[PDB]
């Protein structure tokens, strides 16, 4: 709240319905915390990163309000590593 989006703060925003549990999901959260590995402008460049990217949030869930704050609020972290959202054909 201080400045970087908590995990624990995350989950309760992120909780909205009772849902299964992704486990191999929870690396959207690792990128909280581990943006505290990188250093330098390429730390927060990074931030612009996913940004854009963070973008395909919305437009699967344009409905939801939240979607507004996770958004704009992991646009600043999440991106601030710039782990490109994964994708395949299916």
């Amino acid at each position: 709240m201080g400045q970087i989006f908590t995990v624990q703060e995350l989950k309760e925003r992120a909780k909205v319905f009772a849902k299964p549990i992704g486990a191999s999901y929870q690396g959207i959260l690792d990128q909280l915390d581990l943006v505290h590995q990188a250093k330098g402008r390429d730390q927060i460049a990074a931030s612009f990163e996913l940004n854009k990217k963070i973008n395909d949030y919305i437009a699967e869930h344009p409905t939801s309000g939240r979607n507004q704050a996770l958004t704009q609020l992991k646009e600043q972290v999440t991106s601030a590593l710039g782990l490109e959202h994964h994708h395949h054909h299916h």
